[PDB]
């Protein structure tokens, strides 16, 4: 496991991660109080099936309840205490440590943006008229003010002014927290367009430097004004404009937009197929999370963008053999049967040495998407939904066949 900043100082450890998502959308209602307990067993299964690190759910407890229903997820907490609807502070400490033990990196999904401020028993009590709040100043609209230097989730009743040097630093200490107690090896910036991405930056200058972070801009062009320039840019020159901010990798949306709306050849369009290594290494590939995907349980979870189940082989040979560091959803891997598949590809990857930042060339005389990755031990052909025949078409050397699944539609042969 390589450690180390990219050339230009962003934080993807190494460029090396391979990354599980621990958690689905509908957990604290499909195993109550139980999952920390889940992890921990599974642990040496994880570190077994390759992966390096793993995405945890947000470890501050969250009895939120909404009605379409839901709550408790983590991304309504109300303070930092741990015992929460995925288990006890003592069940997160063993599961961090039995992870830790077997080899995987902790990554604790944290919500910086806001916090359940009506709920009625809790330990951060912030009262209104000191600053502490976006609403604290005029709110005319979802954009910064003079409280909130980023934008607002939904009303913005419960943004919290992350800039307040108080709240801050309450957050500074909390990442230190998790770092010193929790067995944090990174951690996972929820809802990045509610706050400046230089705090980012900061938080993990302060409390975490050298660890791995990642963070979450889902927001197209068409959702800022008239006279900024995202507004005409690509879904890349905006998530690679946060990295670039908060010396963090970013989930690589531009990849995700092209497999939702796009076909098989325009994948090619993500930030981890970019010909410039600083672009495409800061990318975190991934197929759906709690979010945007299906997840087992009551009204088969959010699913506010879910990947076609007749493309998630193909995704996934493409997340996993290309650049950028890839994120495997948890219900794809051990609830849904892909883990045989994923499991083969990952073992593809590693043997192949492929990295954050390995070359990828795109091949243009065939259907759907033909690429040639350089990994630092083999050369990969990757070859999806593709009339493709055979590696020698497109590259030079004597291959050997790696993978083949869903009648020839996902097809991968290395050197
Ligand atoms: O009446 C204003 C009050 O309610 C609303 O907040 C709730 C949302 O309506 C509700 O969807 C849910 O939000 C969750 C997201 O759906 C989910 O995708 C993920 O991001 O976690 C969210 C938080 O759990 O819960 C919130 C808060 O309970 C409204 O947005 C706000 O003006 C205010 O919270
Ligand atoms: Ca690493
Ligand atoms: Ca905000």
């Amino acid at each position: 496991d390589q450690a180390g900043k990219s050339p230009a100082g962003v934080r993807y450890h190494g460029g090396d991660e391979i990354i599980l998502q621990g958690f689905h959308w509908n957990v604290v209602r499909e195993a109550p109080n139980d999952w920390y307990n889940i992890l921990r067993q599974q642990a040496s299964t994880i570190a077994a099936d390759g992966f390096s690190a793993i995405w945890m759910p947000v470890p501050w407890r969250d009895f939120s309840s909404w009605t379409k229903s839901g709550g408790g997820e983590g991304y309504f907490w109300h303070d930092f205490n741990k015992n929460g609807r995925y288990g006890s502070d003592a069940q997160l400490r063993q599961a961090a440590g039995a992870l830790g033990g077997a080899g995987v990196k902790v990554l604790y999904d944290v919500v910086p943006n806001h916090m359940n401020r009506g709920y009625p028993d809790k330990e951060i009590n912030l009262p209104a008229g000191q600053g502490f709040w976006r609403n604290d100043c005029a709110d005319p609209g979802n954009y910064p003010n003079d409280c909130d230097d980023g934008d607002r989730f939904i009303g913005g009743e419960s943004d919290l002014n992350t800039g307040h040097p108080q709240i801050y630093g309450m957050f500074r200490d909390e990442l230190a927290n998790l770092r010193s107690g929790y067995g944090a090896g990174g951690f996972r910036f929820d809802f990045v367009r509610g706050y400046a991405p230089e705090r980012v930056n900061s938080w993990m200058t302060d409390s975490a430097d050298s660890s791995f972070c990642v963070g979450e801009l889902w927001k197209g062009p068409s959702e800022y004004p008239s006279w900024d320039w995202r507004n005409t840019a690509s879904w890349q020159q905006i998530i690679k404009d946060w990295s670039d901010r908060a010396k963090c990798p970013v989930f690589d949306f531009a990849l995700k937009e092209r497999m939702q709306n796009g076909s098989v050849a325009d994948w090619k369009h993500g930030l981890n197929g970019n010909p410039d290594p600083r672009w495409r290494e800061v990318a975190v590939t991934f197929v759906d999370n709690h979010d945007t995907g299906y997840s087992p349980g009551q009204n088969g979870g959010q699913h506010h963008w879910a990947l076609q189940d007749g493309l998630i082989r193909q995704a996934y040979a493409y997340i996993l053999t290309s650049p950028g560091t890839p994120v495997v959803y948890w219900s794809h891997m051990y609830d849904w049967g892909y883990g045989d598949f994923i499991r083969q590809l990952i073992q593809v990857r590693r043997t192949a040495g492929v990295r954050a930042d390995s070359a990828i060339s795109f091949h243009s005389g065939y259907s759907g998407l033909v690429a040639t990755v350089s990994g630092s031990q083999q050369t990969l052909v990757v070859a999806l939904n593709s009339d493709l025949a055979n590696p020698g078409q497109v590259a030079s050397g004597s291959f050997s066949e790696a993978v083949n699944a869903s009648n020839g539609q996902v097809r991968v042969w290395r050197s």
